[PDB]
């Protein structure tokens, strides 16, 4: 099987860009893929660079040149979750664009036309997520809507409008609609695996830069765990 | 040449579909590309669907699968320019996106991280849009900034935001800044040249589908004319 791993930032795809034995590195518009093997696994990391369209163009070329059989989308996340704590892990139950609006037409806020108004994480591929999440007994995780737009949420105003739309969201960012929509187009399995950096408020900006480290690496810890209980899930593969 | 011509709906692509001699028709990843030649020059004629991502996406298929010379955005738009009425066409000079902030990083309203602030129009491809205006004399154009959301703007709140930010835009959409973003990762020259449908208020519901293939067919007149002149002048290779 191939797993494909999208990051936004160098940041976020460093620790496991250095775990890729027999490397290949290619870059194409301003995307870099770097293939190779995890424990005898094959992957295929791309770093897409920020935000909605460049995550759907790397999403695009990663799936149609190098045809993952699963996506997982790691990296930072704003948290909106009470529960959550920087550092801590959160996995989409499905994603949600929070800046999308053609109410005019009759769609439900955050939907795209063409589109349903909420991309479902892959069932199979979230039995693996609980699964690593169950091996990494020090890590605390939650679950639920991931709200994606191009912006960084750092206002109270920011929070209250996604809150006031989107009353389950648990945390956002601002490439997980855009790969999860890639990936409905595609009919392609995938789910995010990111965690916390900052709480989307008018400390994140300072927060992000100082926890975007610690970020990547619990969402780094628990992608490794993903890829090393799919080297052996046979049924799976 | 190759000439990539991108629509987002049906109505926006169905004219110039209908001139495309010995059509090839591809379906990929919810996209159709129609390719052959319009009066003796080579097409491919993308329908992306509606949005950011679904734009993004099929740029990024068009452009490494089939290598177009230029790419031309066709189809409707949301007119803020006063002088502009149904069935006019704007041509941009340069296109950003509305709804993008991070701002709180040090960009400038409506930037992605990673990319410019704006993404200028080919100079040649405007050239060859104002030689076609001036032989379609009773078309009404203007030449300036459009802007892109994952919104469809009908609301004075929606005007205000988008004014404030960009005083000088001239029309907004839903895919240009896609389009653009993705042809500047490419290094492929654009142009965006749609046709009004509304204004981007309260009565653009209604303008909009009434007016659709008034915009469509204005569009789409100014495209087939820019072909024509592209394959005659070798302004590309
Ligand atoms: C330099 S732009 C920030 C990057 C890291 N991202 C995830 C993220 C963390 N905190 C966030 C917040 N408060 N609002 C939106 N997104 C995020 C998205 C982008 O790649
Ligand atoms: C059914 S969604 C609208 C489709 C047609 N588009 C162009 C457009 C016309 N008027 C607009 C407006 N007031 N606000 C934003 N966009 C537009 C974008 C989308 O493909």
């Amino acid at each position: 099987m191939k797993i494909g791993i999208i990051g936004a930032m160098q940041q976020e795809v460093a620790i496991l860009k250095d775990l890729i034995e027999d490397v290949q590195e290619v870059n194409q518009a301003g995307c870099t893929f770097y293939s190779g093997q995890i424990q005898g696994v094959d992957v295929v990391l791309l770093q897409s660079g920020i935000g909605k369209v460049s995550a759907a163009l790397g999403t695009a070329l990663l799936i149609s040149q190098y045809a993952p059989d699963v996506v997982i989308n790691t990296g930072s996340a704003g948290g909106f979750d009470a529960s959550l704590n920087v550092g801590d892990v959160v996995i989409s139950s499905e994603v949600r664009h929070h800046d999308a609006d053609v109410t005019a037409f009759g769609y439900e806020i955050g939907q795209m036309p063409g589109q349903p108004a909420a991309f479902k994480a892959d069932e199979k591929l979230m039995t693996v997520a609980e699964q690593a999440l169950a091996q990494l007994p020090n890590t605390h995780a939650v679950r639920g809507l991931i709200c994606t737009g191009d912006a960084f949420i750092c206002t109270a105003e920011g929070q209250q409008f996604i809150r006031q739309h989107f009353p389950s969201v648990v945390a956002v960012e601002m490439e997980a609609s855009a790969i999860a929509q890639t990936c409905h187009q595609f009919k392609v399995p995938f789910v995010v695996v990111r965690a916390i950096s900052d709480v989307a408020d008018k400390e994140s900006p300072l927060s992000f830069e100082e926890f975007l480290p610690l970020a990547a690496k619990s969402s780094s810890a628990m992608v490794l765990k993903m890829v090393e209980l799919l080297k052996e899930n046979l049924y799976f593969q």
